[PDB]
């Protein structure tokens, strides 16, 4: 019935990395996990984009072809935004355990991410959801 596939976007600013995951779920199943990690320089140990890539490539190359896992390293000089898109319709959870891990709950990451899981599990992770709204602060 049209069936809205809805985006749930949380954003945790930790370790110097701004991780905002926009995961789209349809029904009770999450289907696309947009894990957009805004990494800042200096904190990563990189002073230049070259040195940054030499640190990032090894990690971003882990996704490779696990599934519909898109790795967009967008970096100018001041920051490196790793826009990740994990497709949960072809996911291999074998390799994923050594990639993204998602070791917040072994039940979630190993058995297949479910909306009930991602919800309770991201709440358990202590992350703050922004939904998709930033102007939520009326006054």
């Amino acid at each position: 019935m049209g069936d809205k596939e809805e985006s749930k976007k949380f954003s945790a600013n930790l370790n110097g990395t701004e991780i905002a995951i926009t995961y789209v779920y349809k029904g009770d199943k999450v289907l696309k996990q947009s894990s957009e990690t805004k990494i800042q320089f200096a904190s990563i140990g990189a002073t230049t984009k070259e040195d940054a890539a030499k640190t990032l490539e090894p990690l971003s190359a882990k996704y490779k072809n696990i599934a519909g896992v898109e790795e967009k390293l967008t970096y100018t000089d001041t920051y490196a935004q790793e826009n990740v898109t994990i497709d949960m319709e072809k996911v291999d959870f074998k390799a994923l355990q050594g990639i993204s891990g998602i070791n917040v709950s072994a039940e979630d990451a190993k058995k297949g991410i479910t909306m009930a899981q991602m919800e309770l599990v991201m709440k358990a992770a202590g992350f703050k959801e922004v939904k998709l709204e930033h102007h939520h602060h009326h006054h």
